[PDB]
């Protein structure tokens, strides 16, 4: 449902900050920004793995549907 992605990624990693997009409004594909305190000093890779962990494979394709930027906060 919308805001299930956002939802799932702060349930998951808390105290991030989420930005979600729905590309091309398709309700398929996304982009999502997260930025999170537990990703500093991690790799974007590190970082990616647990936007990854939290969706809890409630997302089908995800490696495609849901394209990441993490940062640690400003
Ligand atoms: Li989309
Ligand atoms: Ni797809």
């Amino acid at each position: 449902a919308p805001g299930d992605i956002e939802d799932m990624i702060k349930a998951g990693i808390p105290g991030a900050r989420v930005t979600i997009r729905d590309l091309a409004g398709d309700g398929d594909h996304y982009a999502a920004e997260v930025v999170a305190e537990a990703f500093r000093g991690k790799t974007r890779v590190q970082q990616h793995q647990m936007v990854y962990n939290a969706l809890k494979g409630n997302m089908g394709g995800i490696l495609h549907a849901l394209a990441l930027q993490t940062s640690a906060p400003e």
